């Protein structure tokens, strides 16, 4: 019958959590990566991989002044991130909750081929979890991210790959749930090839489907997770041009088809689109003309610091001038995110 | 890849008969009974079932004053129902336009058991369905309606029913759909036994999913789709008793986490309460502090006709007192409606 | 839990009635053709579609000699062939009973397109199939045959058209099999293409799990059911050329992978291949070096009635040449089914 | 479209090391106890568990004389014992390919609870697992063992579990088939609870079509793998008994109805059973008249070493008696397996 999945206190605080990440003006700043993740992003500046050297840049997208406070709800940090500190001893977790951010952790471990498949892939990181969960939780970590990685081809996504997908999502948002941490789940569409915005918008329509279905298979409760979608917009090869308001109309009518309202709130994800790009993109579609029952906040890891890695350059004499390109960044996210970005 | 089961133009023709449909302050009169289904209701007073007495009965429903024109959107006719004539010629289809009404037409022909279940019961329907639902479109029929009935017991609703129901359901709306008519779906649970509100919500939730998988499987325009799930109560054996806030609560709960908002609204049955109860509780729905994305109207087929039943009689002296009393509860589910019933 | 679809006395007489339809030596002639069907078939000749016509033509069929009683374990009939008499009065299902054969119902009601999908479509037929199958029962019939059509295009068969197809085939084996009809499921996939023998066996091997997991899921009694699957062959236009031994190995090979053995027999359709070459091709599948755990039977329309009808010629002239050409061409096929056929 | 998941080569390795597996006469031997596993099976004696002890009962078990390799086809081993030497310092992979037996490794991480289940569980283990796979084949692991846990209770396994359970199943065989690694599929049901005979078969086939739709799903090479299921038996605490002819009859139903043919073989496991039981069985299963299109072989752990591990005693003098002991079982459970077994 219905044996509950979380009690209501588990519940209340996982609705808590998830609102707190998405409250209203406030999205997610996506830290997380991996050692050669962040190893491509440092490379294209000139400065050397070190422990050290990811420290400074996490500290410099952690510290930043006041005016990030209520632009950023939540920060998505690696494994190792969560365990160093600031220049002052502080540990990066803390540092997230003084600002009254949401401290988030990567808790999925890449993706894996599936046989059979054409080059589709799926999603590991489950094995151990509920310990890593729970230690999460004790660090400080109260989110947790898990892409999963989908692609347009002619044959892709198949039915194997978005089945596998929703399924280790939904094991990975049951996971969280029971240790007390929001599951973002994420089942993320590369804007790889030459497919449109209409095919972008059926495939996301399929996906989020199938995706809720597996959530609701697994006794997921929506209302203490969010969603992390990719935005429906034509591949990066496509021709045809479409403007904001149409990627806006087909993204808020992708959602709006699949995603139950439980849900907490849909912090989308960049994707390969510039920073100026994805916060049109981001404002465009909180001013759909379409009911959005959600909050459409932002979780992005290029649209918040590609400009601040750029300014950077690596070196300590351009910290303020990073951490104002990306508080300015954060700002124009956050106007986006309430519907009020004009450039 | 993405194969249109739907034009544009004809995506715009089930929106708009689906949002006029679930107009604000408009509701649908389930006046779709079969022969034996009707036979019942006529024997509770004495009156014996013939087709003057059905084409009289549906006429006294169907030919109410102005005032009852706001508060029906919708009007669910039966076969026999949607060619009959009024005492003036004026067709019953014609009638309800005549007042502003859309026209529906039950096209589901009743339950049959699933072998290997215990009891539950599939619905079927499907076959020449295209024809007929032509057929209905050029007499006036706008949307359809398909009862799928699922029960709650020890080892009830089983996946087997579930996926069967939803699948036959979402074959209904495809078909319903590319005929041009709007395919209100119905996952009605029985209030049977002695489950409580706890269980009727995760039920309904489970039936929720699967009904929306299963149709978003089918390529089904949720925007041109209306809703009819029963209110989530307890069942009428359960001795727990629950408050029409706590029955709300649960309802728009388990709407919230499997509706997706692109479903343009949702209109409950009564299954089973009296008429000022299934009234009470949509007054409490549409009052219920969780945001309500879909317009929460009501298809009561009892709930509506059950006092201008008994005030009817059978005998033509009562048409004015059962006319006043089908107005008069029409008026109150169209407060609760809107949310500002208060009896 | 585990409510019993069939009692043990309705599984012995399902069981029972499957394997005398695909007793050693023995196959099925699929007789089944609507009058549009046929229309094709008497067209071909110059002879004008009338019920006489098609009642001589099935008498001629019918009336073979004591030679096609071991080669023909059943037939499949059309609805008002069921119904017609032979010249000697005996009625059809009788004359079929008193040569030792099974007397075969087509129980679907043709393909219906499926929405949003590339020309796919599912087969109706599923209402009042409870009713259809008991009368068919009392006049006679102890098997039904379902055609459900799957075609192998760029995007097809889709995950859509496939669980359809295969939901609808265990619906409708769930009635004949509580009806007391041994169900022969008929997930045909077109020859329609270009693909190869590979693509075919992949698509084979995708049609016929999901058909069994649905069988599975409707409570379906595997060894009161028969399956007629397509042959495993290179499409129509496929320019590649493969041998028997190939198409058998394929064939069995599919057959294999998803059949479970509990299945009586796999009564092969012809599926468009000339009579020669679906003798040929049923021999070599039935020597396979692979062990096969069913009755590797036909069930041919064409392949057994081909050259019968071109003989007939529509006079009553040829009635024995026909009936001489469809003997030797049952002798031939009861050959193939038992692997000894050398042409 | 059909992309090869293994190549003809891969296929042809797989099927190779299976059907060495299962050759006829031989079954699978069962080693796969971690260290809190065979923890308990140590203290029964009161040895207590070290390193030493291990290795020592591992080489007790895998060094018996020549007449234990035309009976052990397989051996499973825990990853500890993969790398450890016999007393000779020959490595125990090498020791059991030197008798004709195939290295086998389990490379499951145990169970994790299923949150919103009745106490129901999936099996973990799929990080990684590629490179693990790879690793475990270039140290001699030619096969692999996943043990997923289903049990029988009164809403139990839910629709949740078996098919998360069978989806694992199927991850792990694709990852063990693309490292060369025949996949023994193993959802075992637990044989707790009162349930009889019958909703023991019908939970088996559920969870086995489930399983082998899993595995169709995921393109698994279904004659390079392997299953290891419960014999379908009542429950511990079941009061009514069932002859071993009964619970044979019930096995093979209900490997009959969802295993395809194109399985390798069926390795049973234990189960919670005496030795002697197991073999009966066993012998029973093989001696089933139904036909059985796979090898029937065994796969055991307790009862094949439960015996040789009470003679042993944890002390060294004891080392040939119960290697005589584990090598008189072996020859029992061989006889079983080829149905020989007369007791």
């Amino acid at each position: 019958h219905s044996h509950p999945a979380l009690t209501p206190e588990q519940k209340k605080e996982l609705s808590d959590i998830a609102h707190r990440i998405v409250a209203p003006g406030k999205g997610i700043l996506a830290a997380d990566e991996s050692t050669g993740s962040i190893a491509k992003r440092l490379q294209s500046i000139g400065t050397e991989n070190t422990e050290e050297n990811r420290r400074f840049y996490r500290q410099l997208l952690l510290t930043a002044d006041d005016r990030v406070n209520p632009c950023i709800g939540g920060v998505i940090l690696f494994h190792e991130t969560l365990y160093q500190k600031a220049d002052d001893g502080r540990p990066f977790p803390q540092v997230i909750k003084s600002k009254g951010g949401v401290v988030g952790i990567k808790v999925d471990k890449g993706v894996v081929p599936l046989a059979g498949t054409n080059g589709e892939t799926t999603t590991q990181g489950l094995d151990g979890l509920s310990e890593r969960c729970a230690q999460y939780k004790k660090d400080g970590a109260d989110f947790a991210k898990w892409r999963c990685v989908l692609k347009i081809g002619e044959h892709t996504p198949s039915a194997l790959a978005i089945m596998e997908n929703a399924n280790v999502l939904a094991r990975y948002a049951s996971i969280c749930q029971q240790n007390g941490i929001v599951p973002i789940v994420e089942p993320e569409i590369l804007p790889d090839g030459d497919h449109d915005l209409k095919r972008c918008q059926y495939v996301t329509e399929k996906v989020l489907a199938a995706v809720y279905k597996a959530l609701s298979d697994h006794h997921i409760y929506l209302e203490g997770t969010l969603l992390k979608p990719n935005m429906v917009t034509p591949g990066h090869a496509c021709t045809q041009k479409y403007s904001h308001e149409e990627i806006a109309m087909a993204t808020v009518t992708a959602l709006r088809r699949t995603v139950p309202p439980a849900v907490t709130g849909v912090t989308f994800l960049s994707g390969g689109q510039s920073e100026e790009e994805a916060s049109i993109n981001l404002n465009a579609i909180n001013k759909c003309p379409l009911l959005k029952p959600w909050a459409l906040t932002f979780s992005y890891g290029r649209a918040l610091q590609a400009s601040a890695l750029k300014a950077w350059g690596g070196k300590k004499e351009n910290l303020k001038a990073a951490q104002e390109e990306y508080v300015k960044r954060a700002l124009a996210n956050s106007l986006a995110c309430q519907g009020k970005y004009t450039p």
